[PDB]
């Protein structure tokens, strides 16, 4: 009955896009009910494995996928899409610093942010994951003339995940009746899990769990879960990253459960005094496609210094590509 | 919420698995409204990883997982299980004849018919997708007297859902539109995809294509297409054969579709003429975990041969795993 929406999704060959692509076309991102047109892109050199990718997704008979199509040109991907997943980011090259690693996403992105200002549907939702996320969204929407700044959005929703686990198995009860969790910032390691404002079966997580605990194990532990997966698989958590972006755009599609929030990188209007401009971690609540951050939450100094301490990277990282003249 | 359901899935830390248990896990192979308990098992040098697979589903923060375990121990894994994906099965190391993998695969399949047999439920649902699977199957429900034998299947909708989708694209129809394709007999290259009782949009499939197609194109391609993706991916066709694992489960558990039918190899009862014992690919509708096989089809010699010349090659393996002293 629905008519069908466009999709596009970049770095559609590598891992991330791998453990993404199947359940979107199952239905899991945008509904059971709803169809969905991917329109992938690569680079000219993964063309080759993106055909593989697309005869897999043709394996698998989904009903819900109403169209197809493999790219190498922005342009022809993100044409009248709906939403666009920038998954594909700047290769870790070897004697190359983070400073270059920021020109060549400068360079990725600032096309990406052209090509979406120019063939997408005006009102395109975007969300970013390809590292590192909030400032490769800076640079996009900095790039995206007569977009709405605020449909550029980056993931920090698998920490979110993984906050949420780690509260749950702490507590000994069901992640599913933890609610109001909270990462401020960026998608770093200054990243801010917040427990303060979490509540595990209606009950605030600080009565569960010491500061002690919240402090000393609880932060790190949900900072380095990245690397503890790779020291035991041998390869980055892909699976998990593309479940926390199907997340991402489903509850900012669909909603969130009332009473509860997720959190979301998204341009600062100011809220919380956070600068404004840059791609920040928030409380967020969504409806209709539309998101709004969590404000009149109280903040402690404990928070306060951290959520300054990542905001203060953040800026320091909008500095460096304005430096390069990529805004 | 339905009491939950112990799902037990071997070489669980593999690429079939990573690619199955998160879709699992999240809902889509037993509904939306199923919590399940993951009882995952590997071989020992493979536990770390498997520990990190399991972080990563912890990550997900699914409300439907009510459990989850990992061992090494098939009695531990099994213990329980209403369904039981064996995936692991010998790794082909340079060196190895088809008799040292069949003694190997023998010895996996034993312990594993035997251990389900030992603590599993008695109406434990089992899909065999290590190969090769049709045997593997044999030699497992062989060794599992106790348990009902039709309730150990091995996997050809992979084959089943490509065949569906070279269809789809030949007659350029949506492969929602195509109903009762059959993949008849081995999980191998002698498999035969039956188009005789397809349909496109409700018209007989041989009216839209014809037979040099069929036998010159169509059969080649979808008995090829594995190592297609591999060629083109440079990796197994992992996901898709994850979803075709998936969807064999679904359509068993809850049930196929009215006035259509799914592809499943299971132990012969004599349909067909097919050789009593061998697990071969039938047509299949099923029902709340109970499946029949469709019989009645008028069969043309085209698909008689055919069936026959698979059939002969089970009958073989079936020899030579009987020599063995494995069944
Ligand atoms: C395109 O895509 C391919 C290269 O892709 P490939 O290397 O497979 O990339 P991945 O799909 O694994 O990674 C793509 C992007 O997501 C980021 N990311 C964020 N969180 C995670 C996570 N938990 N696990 C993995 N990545 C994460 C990566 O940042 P980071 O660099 O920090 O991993 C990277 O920028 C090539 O084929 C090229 O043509
Ligand atoms: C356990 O399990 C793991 C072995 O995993 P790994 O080597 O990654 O294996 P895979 O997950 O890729 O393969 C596991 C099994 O499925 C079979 N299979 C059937 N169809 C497919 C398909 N389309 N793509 C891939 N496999 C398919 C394989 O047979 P085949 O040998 O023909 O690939 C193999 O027996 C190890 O971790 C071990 O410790």
């Amino acid at each position: 009955m629905k008519a069908p929406v466009r999709v596009a999704v970049t770095g559609a060959a590598g891992q991330i896009g791998y453990s993404l692509l199947f359940r979107i076309a199952a239905g899991e991102m945008l509904g059971k009910d709803q169809p969905v047109i991917l329109q992938l892109l690569e680079i000219p050199q993964a063309m080759k494995a993106l055909e593989g990718v697309v005869m897999e997704l043709e394996d698998c008979a989904f009903p819900l996928l109403a169209g197809l199509e493999a790219t190498d040109d922005p342009k022809v991907a993100f044409k009248d899409a709906d939403y666009a997943l920038l998954v594909g980011a700047a290769p870790r090259k070897a004697g190359m610093e983070r400073r270059d690693l920021l020109q060549v996403n400068g360079k990725i992105f600032t096309e990406q942010g052209r090509a979406l200002a120019e063939v997408a549907k005006k009102d395109v939702k975007v969300l970013v994951v390809g590292n590192p996320a909030n400032t490769n969204a800076l640079i996009a929407y900095k790039n995206a003339p007569g977009l709405n700044p605020r449909n550029f959005t980056a993931m920090t929703r698998l920490d979110h995940n993984r906050a949420k686990a780690q509260l749950a198995k702490k507590t000994g009860t069901g992640v599913d009746r933890i609610r109001r969790m909270t990462v401020w910032g960026n998608h770093s390691s200054t990243m801010f899990p917040d427990l303060f404002h979490a509540e595990v079966d209606g009950r605030p997580a600080l009565e569960l769990v010491d500061m002690e605990w919240y402090e000393k194990v609880f932060i790190p532990t949900v900072a380095q879960r990245g690397a503890a997966i790779i020291q035991a698989r041998g390869a980055s958590s892909a699976a998990s990253a593309a479940n926390a972006a199907i997340e991402h755009i489903r509850d900012w599609a669909l909603g969130t459960p009332e009473g509860d929030w997720v959190s979301m990188a998204v341009p600062s209007q100011g809220e919380y005094g956070i600068p404004e401009g840059i791609v920040y971690s928030f409380p967020v609540t969504a409806k209709d496609g539309a998101y709004r951050v969590v404000e009149g939450l109280e903040i402690n100094e404990f928070a306060r210094k951290r959520m300054e301490i990542t905001a203060q990277e953040l800026l320091d990282e909008m500095e460096q590509v304005k430096a390069l003249g990529l805004i």
